[PDB]
């Protein structure tokens, strides 16, 4: 129930949907999320080596799980177990990415 959907067919693969659980965890309103790339949750303590693996997984359109530090609106650190998965259409072509926190 804690998930976001991004559209890679739009500039910079922005979040088009976020579940109420995701808004509660990050302390952002729906209006502050829609249209942004998910990277805005990152900050000083975010391991750049883990961010690299996510970039490679998106490029290759492979599913991946990783732990990384993210920041709430009020600058509170929390660990995030992130399960990234591609979503393909009936013609086997990529439409969306789904993330789980
Ligand atoms: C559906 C989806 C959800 C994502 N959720 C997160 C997240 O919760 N935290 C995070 O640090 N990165 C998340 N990312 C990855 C970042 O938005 C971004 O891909 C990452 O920083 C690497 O790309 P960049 O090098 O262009 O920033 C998510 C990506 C997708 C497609």
């Amino acid at each position: 129930k804690n998930f976001v959907i991004s559209d890679p067919r739009l500039p910079d693969n922005p979040i088009i949907f976020a579940s109420d659980s995701f808004l509660e965890l990050t302390e952002y309103s729906r209006e502050e999320i829609l249209g942004r790339n998910c990277r805005f949750l990152q900050g000083p303590e975010t391991d750049q080596a883990t961010v690299q693996k996510i970039r490679d997984a998106i490029r290759d359109q492979r599913e991946i799980t990783v732990q990384l530090i993210n920041y709430t609106k009020s600058g509170k650190k929390f660990w995030n177990l992130f399960h990234l998965q591609p979503m393909r259409d009936q013609k086997g072509e990529l439409q969306y990415f789904i993330g789980v926190q």
